[PDB]
This record gives C-alpha cells, structure tokens and sequence, in this order.
C-alpha cells in the first residue's frame, strides 16, 4: 500500500504514499489500463460538506494549525453556511491555496516545479462579459510582463445552480484564427475553424490571414456571450527566425508568447469555477512540434524540409525528423533573442524530475502522467523518459469541461 | 463494457471487446494507473486444467472446429494426462499457434503486424547445453538468412518441477561485451558489465574491445550453464556510416543485424517455457536512439555532436536533438546499403496502426502499451502518438522472468 517508482537512468527509487489520499477514479481497472485515453469519464449539500471538510482539513493542516479552534470554527462556519445557502464561499487565502494546489496536482503538467509561484486574481465579484473582458486584459498584461512572463490565473464566480455559469468560450485566451478555404484547404489554425465560424457567426470581422488573433467570447452568469478583441498592444508575438537559415524568415511564421488555457474547470472544496484562465510560459516543443508540425495543425514540415533540400522521396531518410529539430531550434532561438520566456524540453524535464524529488520528500508523492510528461520529440534523451510515474487524481484539481456551444441553453 | 479507443490525428474510432477475454491483472486499480512502471508484479493441477481448457478452447475455435468431438477428445486427452502425469504436452500445431499468439498478445511490440509469419523451432527434445547451442546456432543462421531477416523462436523443454529448467542466461543471443575500466569508465556495453563478469567468471577469454560478441551461457535441465561462442561467420554485423559525413566512418561503430531476446518466458496453456529465444529485425531507433544514446549505454551523443561542430554550451541549441537525428539516419542507411532488414520508426508505427485496424475487426481488439509503442524519438510526427491504446493481458503471452544467477540453486 506504499508503492515504489523507479528511475532507470539513475537507479534512484522513491516511495509514493501520497496516492493513499487519492479519491477520484482513473479509468483503469485491475484488469485494464487506460493511461493513453485522452479524456475518460447541480451538486447537493449532502455531498458538498465532505468535500468542503476534506479541503479545509488539509488547508489548516498546511499552515500548522490543523485541528485548532480556528480550524473548528471555520469548519462550523462552512457547515452552517452549507445549511443556510446550501453552497459556500472560500476565503481569499483558501482560494489562493486551492488554486495553487490544483496546479500542483495537475499530473499532465511538466512545469509544476513553479506551482507555488502563482498569482491569483480574484474575479469572483465579476458580473458582466465586459467585467470579464477587463479582468482578462489585466491578466494578459500582468502575466506577460514585457516578455518576462509570470504565471497567473483569474477565478470568475463559481457555478451555482448550473444555468448561471461564467465561461470563457475560447480554448486559450490567445489563439490564431482558422479559416477553411474555398479550395478545400485551410488557412491559419485548422483546430480553431469550428470556433472561428462561431466567432464570425456572432459578428466577427475576420481579417482572413494566417496569424489572426481571435477575439474573446466571454459568457457571464449563464448569459449569451459577447465578442471582445484584446487590444493588440497587449498580445506579445514572436517572429520565428533560425540562427543559421536566412530563408527561415521568409516562412513568415510567428507565435504568441502567452500560453493561457481558458476552457478548464477549477474544483476547490467541492466548488466548481467554470471560468478560470491560467497562464504560464511555453515549453519550446508545444509550438515547434505540436502547433507547427501536427498533421491537423499548421503542418509545416513539408515546406521546411523543402528549403533544407532534403531527401523527401524516402520515409527512411528521417527528413521529417531533421526538419523537426531545426524548427524547434528556431522557436527557442526566436523567443530568447526577444527576451520572451521560453523553456526547452531538456531543461523542463530536468526540473520536473527535480520537482518530483521534493514532492516525494515534503509531501510523499507526485501524481504524474508519463504519456503527457514525456516531450513529443527526443523522448529518451530527456530524463523523464526513464522515470516511472504513478498517476492518480488528487484535489483541488483542474478538469476538462464540455464546450459551451454544445451544452448552453442558448 | 465495450470500450472505445479514439485516434486524434484521424478522428477514427474502434470498439474494443477483446479485453473482455482478458484474465491477468495490470497493476492499475480503479484509483491508480501504473502504465509507466516497467515491471509490475511449481504450478498445481487444480489450476493447470482451467488454463489448458481455456487455451485449447480458443485453439479449436480458431480452426473452425470449436466444440467438436475432435475438440472434446483433445480436452479429455489433456484432462486425463493432467490426472496421470499432472502436467501435459502440446501438439506441434498447438505450440505453433500458442507461440504465434504470445507474440500477437505482446502489447509492447510495435512490429506485431508480422505475428502470423513466425517460424517455430521445436527444441522440446533437447537435453544438453550442447544441444541448446546447436538449436540456437540453427536459429541464428535461419533467422538471419543472409541479411534478409526472418522471424523465429526456438522453444526448449517446458518447466516441470522448477529445479529442472532450460535457461539462456544471455538477455539477447547476440550482445556486445561490457568491461568497466581501471579508470572508472566503461568499454563496450555498460548494460552487460555484470553479465560479462559472470562470463569471464565461468572462464571466458575476453578480447576486451568495444564490440565483442559475448558467448552463450546455456543452462540445460536446471544444470550449471556452459559457455559456447556462436561461430563468428553466423553473427552478421553492420558497419555504421553516414551518407553525408565521412568522419562518421572513423567513429568506428557497428551493430549486429539480429535482435533475439532470450530471457523471457513463453506461457502456453499454463505451460511455462523458460527458454524461448525469439528474433525479428530491428526498428532503427532501438539501435540509433537507445543503444547508441542512452546515458547508461554507449553514450555517443557527446562525440557525434563534436564532429558536427555543434553549439554545445547551451542545452537549448538542441545540439543533443540534432546529433540524435543524424545517428538514426546513419543506422538506417548502413543497414539498407548492406541489404540487412531494418525498418524506420515512421514505417513501423504506420504498420502498427494498420495492424491495429485488422485486430479490432477480425478479433475485436488489440492490447497495446502506448508507453512502449511510441518510438523514443520524434514521437508525435509518427501516427501512434495520436492513437489511444487499451492495455490488457491476454494469453498465450511472453513474460519477464528473474535472472538465473539470482535464483539458481547453483
Ligand atoms: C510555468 C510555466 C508552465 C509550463 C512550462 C507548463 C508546461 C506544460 C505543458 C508542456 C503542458 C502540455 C500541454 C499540451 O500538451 O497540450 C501543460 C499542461 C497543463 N498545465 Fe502546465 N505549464 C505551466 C504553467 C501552468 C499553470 C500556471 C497552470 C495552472 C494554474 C498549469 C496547469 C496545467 C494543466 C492543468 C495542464 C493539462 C491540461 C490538459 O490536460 O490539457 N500549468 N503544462
Ligand atoms: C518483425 C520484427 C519485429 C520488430 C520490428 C519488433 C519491434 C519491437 C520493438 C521496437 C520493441 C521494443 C524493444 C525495446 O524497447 O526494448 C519490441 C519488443 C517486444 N517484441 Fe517485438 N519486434 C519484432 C519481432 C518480434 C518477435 C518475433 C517476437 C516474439 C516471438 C516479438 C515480441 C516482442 C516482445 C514480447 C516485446 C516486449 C519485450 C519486453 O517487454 O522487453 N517481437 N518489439
Ligand atoms: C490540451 N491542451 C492544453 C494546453 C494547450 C496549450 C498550452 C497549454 C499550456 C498551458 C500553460 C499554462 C503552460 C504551457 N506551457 N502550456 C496547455
Ligand atoms: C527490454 N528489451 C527487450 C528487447 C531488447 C532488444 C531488442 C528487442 C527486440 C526484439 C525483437 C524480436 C525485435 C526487435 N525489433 N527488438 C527487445
Ligand atoms: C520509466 C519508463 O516506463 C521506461 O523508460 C520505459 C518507457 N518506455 C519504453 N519504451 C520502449 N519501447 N522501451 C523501453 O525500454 C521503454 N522504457
Ligand atoms: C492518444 C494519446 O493519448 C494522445 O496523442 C496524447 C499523448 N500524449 C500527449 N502529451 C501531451 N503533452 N499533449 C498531448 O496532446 C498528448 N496527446
Ligand atoms: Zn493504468
């Protein structure tokens, strides 16, 4: 009941007991392993105080006042407000703790060494899609910090009944538009073409280029969402050059500095925050491997390998592999020559192993998803390839949620 | 109870019901996922007929004579021999079926599209370490076929009591020697230095170079094993050159053509074959990524990147990534210019997706381990990165077993 994870590059072993505190199910049974399925699958007051009890107990058991009366009066206070209103509200300190631990428990995140250094923006007083748009601009500006990126989350009012829900309809706050062409093909980002249509549907005026920043579709208190365009001076973008190849400029590629996921749900003490955009900084491979070279994304390996003049008749020339390394040299180089925060997959996996140690020491475990932790290129020349990870679901936590245009009573 | 796996590069879905036939446990519980732990953990007659029953039932239910009397008389025959001798013996046809399906059920193997085209060598009449050495040479020679590699397995007598056990002590039939140096460092293959010591211990006369083929340590009928050196004319080796870089020859690297794992256990109908060397042909990355660039293996990225004159001050130059692609271009090129069978990680992952279709159609499922199927470089520019796989344990099956120098009553 006190399981062991081994590292095979180092022969180092650690003991996981943190998984005893786990609660939610994983998809795996004693006779089936779902570790590579992407997404496996009102809340009453009878269930809401147990979750409120569990959260608050570890929150006072973090500030070395577990079991005190300051704890007990807080437990009694939440208990009775869960009688009165049936729901409850978190303290400022309980929200900052809960948010930082949702990140800390996010087993699919390799950059979690930074989990404590997070800036929480309490937007629970927000009421309008314009108020949402204000909070979100202030997040963008702060989290960007002139390229010296800082991580942050903005927490909008929690779900109450179920109809009245704050939702950022964008998947990330900043993404490039996606238009399918009359000739069947696709301009911009193909992942967003469904979204982009809903944007033009709500009256967006598309510039119809490659790297068009989408507007925000912000839904406030269950209301029909409204389009707002982040001021372009707030959207920091990096033009992508290669430090050897001058033809690389003519590829005319760029990316935005700020990775800010907006479509997930923040669970704290049984409360559900449907709108909780959180931002850090990019690991190089997300842009240079996935965004740029996924077949159903920008799919640029074709053209990069051309300009390198590569043996493209043969699958086995590793022409694909060769153009993939140059592209991530170009992402990295470009972001750093502009002083915009980016981390390479070597230094990020190293930090994660480093983070993983401290978690097994001063916490007794680190939930971790190998399928997601291993970078999508050069897997085994990074140290996380050789690290056995235990995946389990701790709380507070970030969760996926449905897209709102497929659930909203419109 | 009829689960679904999605592919996200193609939006294609398949339905797994084959997992209903699963039997063994995985390490994962409803609340913990062990998908990245490498190895999670006499047989009586009360348990041995159920396993014999299950096997034979699907074996006649493969040749469209399920439930017939030819089946029933075979079930009665095994039943009564399990009374008489308590164990039993497989027909030739039952051994070839059982062996091909152990391969077919091997969820960690990406080359399983070939599972049916397997050559079974019945060495169950073998009695001596010299007889083992003969069968194994005939396997090497056949499976190699002048470089036109053919896949094969040699099945030595099954475990009976437990003391009398046929074991190939080598991990693979052909591996390079491993000597640690007086200066702390290591020559050859560091993975084998423990083995190499046991070989010199049993009186091996080490040439003490880099690429020294080890001898065979073959244990027959539980006896203390004996050293035999495969005739070098039978060991086909590929010198590694690059199709651009002439300095690559001076690296003086080579590899052997035949991947032949010798240390696993073949379970068929509850019978355990402790010696069952099986061989195919290499996927390029095993040599060019793992063998050559694992830190605890040949660790050549250092020197390759030197000769390329690479920015090696910075982790973020992807100098490691860059020398890794050239090395697998050199493995591939060298093996094919010599007409020795090798497959590149692109064409092998494609075939596996291709194999995966047919399994879900004419069988209803394909046990598959994503952690192992995804090649250890360029993961997401191959199609298996985007394929959800269900891992589960079907039988017949290949299993790991202890090393014999850590279990043998010597
Ligand atoms: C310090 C900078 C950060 C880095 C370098 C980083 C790194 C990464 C990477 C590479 C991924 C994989 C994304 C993908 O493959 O689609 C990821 C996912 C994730 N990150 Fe982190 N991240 C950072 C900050 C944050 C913050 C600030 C939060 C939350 C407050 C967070 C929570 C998550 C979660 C929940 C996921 C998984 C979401 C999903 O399953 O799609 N990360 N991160
Ligand atoms: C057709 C040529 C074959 C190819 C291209 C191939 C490919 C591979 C690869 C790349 C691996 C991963 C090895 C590692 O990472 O250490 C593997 C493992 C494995 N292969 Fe296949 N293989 C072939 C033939 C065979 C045969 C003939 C058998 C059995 C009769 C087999 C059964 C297995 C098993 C059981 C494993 C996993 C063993 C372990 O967990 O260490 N394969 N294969
Ligand atoms: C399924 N995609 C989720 C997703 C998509 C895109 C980016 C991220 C991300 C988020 C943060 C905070 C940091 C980072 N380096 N990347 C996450
Ligand atoms: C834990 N290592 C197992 C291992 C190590 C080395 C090679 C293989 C292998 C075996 C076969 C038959 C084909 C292939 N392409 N590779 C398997
Ligand atoms: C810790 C981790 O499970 C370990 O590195 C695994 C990961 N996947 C692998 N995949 C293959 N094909 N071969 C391996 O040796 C490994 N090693
Ligand atoms: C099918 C498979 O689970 C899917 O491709 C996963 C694999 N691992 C991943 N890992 C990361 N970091 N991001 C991803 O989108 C994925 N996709
Ligand atoms: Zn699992």
């Amino acid at each position: 009941r006190f399981l062991k994870v081994k590292n095979w590059e180092t022969d180092v072993v650690l003991t996981d007991t943190l998984h005893l505190k786990s609660t939610l199910e994983t998809g795996c049974t004693e006779h089936i392993c779902m570790g590579s399925i992407m997404l496996p699958s009102v809340a009453t007051k009878d269930q809401l105080f147990p979750l409120a009890k569990e959260f608050l107990d570890q929150y006072y058991s973090s500030i070395k006042r577990f079991g005190s009366k300051a704890h007990m009066d807080r437990l009694e206070e939440v208990n009775k407000e869960i009688e009165s209103t049936s729901t409850y509200q978190l303290k400022d300190t309980e929200l900052i703790y809960g948010a930082k631990h949702a990140w800390r428990n996010a087993s699919r995140c390799v950059g979690r060494i930074q989990w404590s250094k997070l800036q929480v923006f309490d937007a629970r007083d927000c009421t309008t899609a314009h108020g949402m748009f204000n909070y979100i601009c202030n997040h963008v500006k702060y989290a960007t910090n002139k390229g010296n990126l800082r991580s942050a989350i903005t927490i909008f009012p929690q779900r109450t009944d179920g109809k009245h829900d704050f939702r950022v309809w964008n998947s990330q706050l900043i993404r490039y538009a996606g238009y399918k062409q009359p000739d069947g093909s696709t301009l911009g980002d193909p992942a967003n073409v469904q979204f982009t249509e809903i944007c033009i549907q709500q009256g967006w005026k598309a510039p119809r280029g490659r790297f068009d920043v989408l507007p925000l579709l912000l839904q406030a208190n269950g209301n029909d969402p409204e389009l707002f365009q982040i001021p372009p001076e707030l959207v920091l973008e990096v033009p992508i050059r290669h430090p050897k190849f001058d033809w690389f400029k003519d590829l005319g590629l760029k990316w935005y500095g700020l990775p800010a996921v907006s479509n997930m749900l923040l669970e704290i003490g049984g409360l559900e925050f449907s709108a909780c955009p959180f931002s850090g900084w990019y690991m190089g491979t997300e842009i240079g491997v996935r965004d740029y070279c996924d077949n159903s994304r920008y799919n640029i390996l074709e053209e990069v390998a051309k300009k390198m003049d590569l043996d493209m008749r043969k699958t086995s020339s590793l022409w694909k592999d060769q153009a993939l390394v140059e592209i991530n040299i170009a992402v990295l180089y470009s972001f750093q020559s502009d002083k915009v925060t980016i981390v390479d997959h070597h230094s990020a996996t190293e930090s994660f192993i480093k983070h993983m140690e401290n978690e097994y020491r001063c916490r007794g475990g680190c939930p971790a998803d190998w399928v997601w932790i291993v970078p999508p290129m050069s897997g085994s020349i990074t140290p996380v390839f050789f690290q056995e990870m235990l995946n389990y679901r701790l709380t507070p936590s970030f969760e996926y949620q449905p897209d709102p245009w497929n659930t909203h009573v419109w």
